[PDB]
């Protein structure tokens, strides 16, 4: 796999339908805890204990408060170079009647933070709320999304649940439902959106370049995209901090595709 940046580019300067998949790399670089990893987590539990709706189900204040956490602790991020490169890609490339899309693992919402319009966030975002009575998506970036929940979710080992009666968790603002508000979030065990997987599918037939950065082209979820891509013969350009498609460039995000995408 080719590690030519100027070759590269020569693909890239003739592109008019580029797909970016964006992984969890993008975000640990501006710091956000993703509570996956080793050493990630959130008091004794990572997010496979808590993204799950068995465990909404058993605990919602403590799934909350984890949630609740991780929608407060952004007011302290900012989007990277990367971030940046991808948003300023995407609006130089439009005003030339050039696509580009973003198709994104990430809750946090640091790609439209950047400016990027053309998102696809395959997992929701921590600032939309899901009714699980109606059903209803909602933006909510109030801070906090209840009172009961100021000053929870506490991360540190040893902060007691605080076990907030489900009425006094976030409710359904919906005229005429008041049912029990969840993240809309994909949490483990748990189909993707199809309308979203629909339009996944048609930004990667119609692509004529794809990258994929911050994860492996190998893992979920770009192992989902990127072979299907390469299969049409389409250039797919990795950009990662592995040391091993068409291209591999080693390193943080931020220090690359800057360079890449300029
Ligand atoms: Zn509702």
């Amino acid at each position: 796999p080719s590690s030519s940046m100027a070759d590269f580019r020569k693909f890239f300067a003739k592109a008019k339908h580029i797909v970016i998949i964006s992984g969890a790399g993008v975000s640990a670089e501006s710091g956000v805890p993703t509570f996956r990893g080793a050493g990630g987590y959130w008091r004794k539990w990572q997010a496979q204990d808590l993204a799950t709706p068995l465990a909404f189900a058993h605990n919602p204040s403590r799934v909350w408060e984890f949630y609740h956490y991780r929608r407060e602790v952004m007011g302290s991020k900012e989007p990277n170079a990367g971030h940046r490169a991808i948003a300023e890609c995407e609006t130089r490339l439009g005003k030339q009647g050039r696509r580009v899309v973003v198709i994104t693992q990430n809750i946090d919402e640091l790609h439209r933070k950047a400016g990027t319009k053309n998102l696809l966030e395959i997992h929701g975002s921590l600032f939309k709320t899901r009714c699980t009575s109606c059903g209803v998506v909602a933006e909510n970036y109030k801070s906090p999304i209840c009172p009961a929940l100021s000053g929870k979710g506490a991360p540190e080992p040893g902060t007691q649940d605080a076990s907030i009666p489900v009425e006094k968790l976030p409710r359904c603002e919906e005229a005429g439902c008041g049912g029990l508000l969840r993240p809309h979030v994909v949490w483990f065990g748990e189909n993707l959106d199809p309308a979203i997987l629909e339009e996944v599918d048609r930004e990667l037939a119609h692509c004529d370049l794809c990258l994929v950065v911050g994860t492996s082209s190998v893992v979920y979820p770009a192992a989902m995209f990127a072979p299907q891509v390469a299969a049409r013969g389409v250039p797919v350009a990795e950009f990662n901090t592995e040391t091993t498609f068409r291209f591999h460039f080693q390193g943080p995000c931020g220090t690359t595709l800057p360079e890449a995408l300029a």
